[PDB]
DNA sequence: TGCATCCGTGAGTCGGAGGTAATAACCATAACGGACGGGCCTTGTCAAGC
């Protein structure tokens, strides 16, 4: 909304003022975790929209009306993203199934790496750095 | 003519395993070419003879 842009238009001159505090980027709390949910919540939002494309697309293109609703929908770019995305990702990884510690630290991994995340060659020494706000938590 | 901005160039060596991409008109018509079938010839064994 324009009230959020003119109040962070205020909070920017207020800096210039010296009041109030620039952030961290590395501070735990401006960073969130990702989880299988919203992963898969952005896979199906792509299909979704490749599905509807097709969809209005047919819709379009047939001028005579009375169709099934079986005949308009069209599967297959939803489970080609959802293959996509439990085959050829970065954050769908091989199993480590050795003993039950590996098989237990496996799934308690957090990774800065992936689709949206970083460049391991855009990766420098500050990203790798300990945090204090790691302190309990990483 | 000096300083700011931009772009191209580089960033250690071996070994193992897993492992990729990922959706979208339809119809006539003639030219083309591989396959299949007889014709003749060339070729490869049996068999008797000096």
């Amino acid at each position: 909304t324009p009230q959020d842009i003119l109040a962070a238009i205020n909070y920017l001159i207020n800096l210039e003022f010296d009041v109030g505090t620039t952030d961290d980027i590395d501070h735990l709390g401006n960073r969130r975790v990702r989880s299988v949910g919203e992963l898969l919540q952005n896979q199906i939002r792509v299909g979704l929209n490749r599905l509807e494309r097709i969809i209005r697309e047919r819709m379009t293109v047939s001028e005579s009306d009375a169709l099934t609703p079986a005949s308009l929908v069209n599967p297959k770019p939803l489970v080609a993203a959802i293959k996509e995305f439990f085959g050829s990702s970065q954050l769908s990884q091989f199993m480590d199934q050795t003993n039950p510690l590996a098989e237990l630290t496996h799934k308690r991994r957090i990774s800065a790496l992936g689709p949206g995340g970083l460049t391991r060659e855009r990766a420098g020494f500050a990203v790798r750095d300990i945090h204090p706000s790691h302190h309990g938590r990483i």
